[PDB]
């Protein structure tokens, strides 16, 4: 099946899923001296108050924390958007070293790890319905990179020891995800996909400019982490990333100057 190794990683993916050669991949470099300032484009409102974290899950790829998403209760709107987008899921993606991670880079530069929250677009009614339609959802990417650590990930740092391997779950309720923002909301902004398979083209990405902090020991949990099962051999979960693809015919917007 697909995954990050030589064998099965982002290189192979186009075999099972065609859609990875498509007009509007993720995710792609930012040329911060080519997008366009766009003086149109509102601030972001991200309104997590109410947000319900319920579950975080090992997939096998990464970890999920999953929120209650069965009503409005931390939502997206505003920015480059149309209506109304919930929360469903945040992960990560990472590095085996600092130097790498990040699956969008800013004029090259890599960060250490990336952030999405993920959100659908609540006039299709479910994710399944929303991941079909070219407005579908809407994911929050923000950077990481290593230095001081951000204390509203620790929570999520220290629950890892119990979902080592591929298929562990475990509860994971009361976790306030406004914790893990920056400071500004300043974005960038394109049309894109999913980073990973299926990688279908249903996403408008908000990229912060603002990269959070962690630590170097907060990273290097992440990095136990395995993406094989319960005794199967030891694989750390590590380079859990796609790197950049064309931009084909597509503009970033920044809301900043
Ligand atoms: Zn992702």
């Amino acid at each position: 099946h697909w995954g990050y190794g030589k064998h099965n990683g982002p290189e192979h993916w186009h075999k099972d899923f065609p859609i990875a050669k498509g007009e509007r991949q993720s995710p792609v470099d930012i040329d911060t001296h080519t997008a366009k300032y766009d003086p149109s484009l509102k601030p972001l409102s991200v309104s997590y108050d109410q947000a319900t974290s319920l579950r975080i899950l090992n997939n096998g790829h990464a970890f999920n924390v999953e929120f209650d998403d069965s009503q409005d209760k931390a939502v997206l709107k505003g920015g480059p958007l149309d209506g109304t987008y919930r929360l469903i899921q945040f992960h990560f993606h990472w590095g085996s070293l600092d130097g790498q991670g990040s699956e969008h880079t800013v004029d090259k530069k890599k960060y250490a790890a990336e952030l999405h929250l993920v959100h659908w677009n609540t006039k299709y009614g479910d994710f399944g319905k929303a991941v079909q339609q070219p407005d579908g959802l809407a994911v929050l990417g923000i950077f990481l990179k290593v230095g001081s650590a951000k204390p509203g990930l620790q929570k999520v740092v220290d629950v890892l020891d119990s979902i080592k391997t591929k298929g562990k779950s475990a509860d994971f309720t009361n976790f306030d995800p406004r914790g893990l923002l920056p400071e500004s909301l300043d974005y960038w902004t394109y049309p894109g996909s999913l980073t990973h398979p299926p990688l279908l083209e249903c996403v408008t990405w908000i990229v912060l400019k603002e990269p959070i902090s962690v630590s170097s020991e907060q990273v290097l949990k992440f990095r136990k982490l395995n993406f094989n099962g319960e005794g199967e051999p030891e694989e750390l979960m590590v380079d859990n990333w796609r790197p950049a693809q064309p931009l084909k015919n597509r503009q970033i917007k920044a809301s900043f100057k």
